[PDB]
């Protein structure tokens, strides 16, 4: 039973500064592995380090980077050659091409074309193996690139091992920032080097540097194979060497089969069929992509227990720690998705959480691994609240909800994303002002009104004082403060309490984040029906909706200074306004649901879902995000969706597959059997939940974990009697 086989590891590598299809690389990793493995084409330093147009790979590279836009740390390379020792990251390049190329999650063979060598490699969670097939030749070697901005490289003949350490990161590490790495090989070196800044020194043992590497050698026969066992840690080089036992003493083929072992063991928890390979092969590949962020940052002592270096505070501590991830993208659906099918993953991340705002004072927004300032919004409350609700439940409540409070009201010295920047103006106003010198204000405003909504859940759940209930209640209000009744639409508010003026809907960044007022004025999760009022009734709010896709695609970018990729994306897609790949609008078709219009969000979301993802290596129509934009089409495949977190409830949309089931962690099943659905008939004409006829706009969280049948009648019409109901509606603040 292998799902394996589906997930294309290049989709997103066709991406560019301009115009992004996913901007990923290929990950070659166990599920959430602490260490990543990637080929590397691009330079030392350049956030595009594998780009499918590339010609030339340098090396073979541990990696940790989310994103190219926040870069990477704790990053080194490996490079097998032939014929002259050269540590340079050009000269030692080699030409390859793609069907010369095999990219699996589990697995990555390539063949060198400068060198004649090829390259196989199966990475355990911290650890990796690696084996060269040499040509005949009597000079072939191995280079070992330690990175720039302070490494170092030691080489141990007796053991034919190399050692060292590498630093080289973009921001958010303690001052004692390390990454210790080591090298076995099974064939002695018949030559060694280690290089300092470029210059080669022959039998120098050891280098302490800005740009510390090794080139060992040997004589080879043709075809002759070459295997280097490899594990890096946080903690220390003893560390490191536990590590190592991760694998054992298997060979590529038994490591690969225990890779592929672990990943069907997650992806199969979602079978999928009545499909094409198409679909199948865009399903497995976004699944896939969910389950790699956030990383386990967490290594294993001497009695199998957690510890982890802290890259908040520079500590060696117990228990848990996860991070790259940016919760501005993943509160919407990723963490969702881990809620859902993986429980037992989000209780690991939840108390590293804990750990985060333990070792820094916060609780993190965007992390890698430090705190790093990216982003706006307070959105760890609407991931922790999320997690609680739907039973993932940390130890220490009492820290859970202090360290929620403490974000409330404070904002990082440093880290202006970390916190609650505007809070202030927040507190005393009920909005953060557009004319204060706060960037992205009206952005801020609504997504705090929802994480305010988060911890008045909580809040009301643990029985605290009236006061603070109400005072939680009150603030998940604060979106009407920003709502311009003559535009029907939220704008910015100037510190007086006046409009913002001139205002301009189409234009953005200023006071939204990478997004128009078109876009963010569909932010408000948690009360849909006081938008819908708000707006003056349904048929009004539904008009709003159609409008979005109904006009040109155009923009105003002053405030960037240049058409940024995100824009650039959106007017290609022949959609108007709505620009799905970006987080912003992405739960937006879902709210025709609640207007008592499901059948038009039946036809929208089939559109993305046909048109917007397709699993060549340009799949996406924007940044994937750490498993946002790929979780999307995970729940969107399986025809529901998480519009708010922090509720029970999943907003039904329309499924893409004749058959769907999901594995639940406690043992139960849920079939969700479509079987007339196709290309034309993506409308919902009825529906049944174990037999008892089901007319309603969402489906909940305890009643999925039950198990059972869900029987969906597609057809090729809409049904306009449908899920237009009161008693259809999902959640609304407004009216609980
Ligand atoms: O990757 C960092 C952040 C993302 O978290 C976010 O989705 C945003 O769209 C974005 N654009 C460029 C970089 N970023
Ligand atoms: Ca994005």
């Amino acid at each position: 039973k292998d799902w394996t086989q589906y997930v294309n590891p290049l989709m997103g590598s066709q991406s560019t500064f301009e115009l992004s299809t996913g901007n990923t690389y290929p990950a070659i990793a166990r599920p959430w592995g602490m260490n990543f493995w990637t080929p590397q084409t691009g330079k030392m330093g350049d956030g595009w380090q594998y780009t499918y147009t590339a010609n030339k790979i340098r090396g073979f590279k541990q990696t940790h980077q989310p994103s190219p836009w926040i870069n990477d740390y704790g990053q080194f390379s490996i490079m097998p050659i032939v014929g002259q020792p050269v540590f340079d990251e050009e000269k030692r390049a080699s030409w390859f091409a793609h069907k010369g190329e095999v990219a699996t999650p589990y697995y990555y063979k390539v063949y060198l074309a400068e060198h004649d060598i090829v390259t196989e490699m199966t990475p355990t969670e911290r650890a990796v193996l690696f084996r060269f097939t040499f040509p005949e030749n009597d000079h072939s070697y191995v280079v070992v690139d330690a990175f720039d901005k302070g490494s170092y490289i030691k080489i141990i003949p007796e053991e034919n091992k190399i050692i060292g350490y590498t630093t080289r990161n973009s921001g958010g590490v303690p001052e004692n920032f390390k990454n210790y790495f080591i090298i076995e090989f099974d064939k002695p070196f018949t030559y060694k080097a280690t290089v300092e800044n470029g210059n080669l020194q022959e039998n120098v043992a050891e280098q302490t540097t800005d740009h510390a590497g090794a080139i060992i050698g040997f004589k080879t026969r043709k075809g002759e194979q070459v295997n280097a066992r490899i594990a890096s840690s946080f903690i220390s080089f003893e560390q490191a060497a536990a590590n190592m036992n991760e694998l054992g003493k298997d060979n590529i083929e038994q490591l690969a089969q225990k890779g592929k072992d672990a990943w069907n063991q997650v992806l199969g928890k979602i079978e999928v069929e009545g499909g094409n390979l198409d679909q199948y092969r865009t399903f497995y590949s976004c699944l896939y992509r969910s389950l790699l962020f956030p990383r386990k940052f967490y290594e294993l002592d001497a009695n199998g227990q957690p510890i982890h270096y802290s890259p908040y505070n520079g500590q060696v501590l117990p228990g848990y720690m996860f991070t790259d991830t940016g919760f501005w993208d993943t509160f919407r659906c990723l963490f969702p998705l881990l809620n859902l099918m993986y429980p037992s993953v989000n209780k690991e991340m939840q108390e590293g959480l804990i750990n985060t705002y333990l070792e820094s004072g916060f609780f993190p927004e965007w992390a890698s691994p430090g705190h790093r300032g990216c982003m706006v919004g307070n959105n760890s409350a609407s991931i922790l609240v999320d997690a609680y609700m739907k039973g993932v439940k940390v130890d220490d409540i009492k820290t859970l909800y202090e360290g929620l409070i403490h974000g409330t009201e404070n904002v990082h010295p440093e880290v202006s994303s970390t916190g609650r920047l505007g809070y202030e103006y927040y507190n005393k106003l009920g909005y953060v002002p557009y004319d204060v010198k706060i960037n992205e204000n009206a952005a801020r405003t609504l997504e705090y009104a929802y994480d305010d909504w988060c911890i008045y859940r909580l809040a009301k759940e643990l029985k605290r004082p009236k006061k603070e209930i109400s005072l939680f209640a009150k603030r998940a209000m604060n979106y009407k403060n920003l709502f311009d009744k003559e535009s029907k639409l939220m704008r910015g508010r100037n510190e007086d309490g006046t409009f913002q003026s001139p205002f301009s809907p189409l234009k953005w960044g200023d006071a939204f984040t990478e997004g128009n007022s078109w876009h963010y004025t569909w932010s408000v999760f948690h009360d849909p029906q006081g938008l819908i009022d708000l707006m003056g009734g349904k048929e009004m709010f539904v008009t709003m909706m159609d409008s979005v896709f109904a006009v040109p695609p155009i923009f105003d970018d002053s405030y960037y200074g240049q058409v940024i990729h995100e824009i650039r994306e959106m007017t290609v897609m022949n959609m108007g306004n709505y620009a799905h790949g970006n987080q912003p609008i992405q739960h937006m078709i879902y709210l025709y649901d609640y207007a008592g219009q499901p059948w038009k969000a039946q036809y929208w979301l089939r559109q993305v879902m046909d048109r917007m993802y397709t699993p060549g290596p340009d799949g996406y129509c924007g940044d994937e995000d750490n498993g946002q934009t790929s979780a999307w089409y995970v729940f969107s495949a399986l025809g529901f969706y998480p519009v708010c977190p922090g509720t029970d409830e999943y907003v039904m949309g329309t499924p893409l597959f004749k058959k769907a089931t999901l594995h639940f962690e406690n043992g139960n099943s849920l079939v969700i059997d479509a079987p007339n659905n196709s290309t034309e008939n993506f409308y919902i004409d009825s529906m049944s939940f174990n037999g008892a006829d089901h007319t309603k706009n969402y489906l909940r969280h305890e009643d999925l974990f039950k198990g059972g049948t869900i029987k969906v009648d597609m057809s090729n019409r809409p049904n306009l009697n449908r899920g237009t109901k009161e008693e259809d509606m999902p959640y609304s603040f407004s009216k609980e």
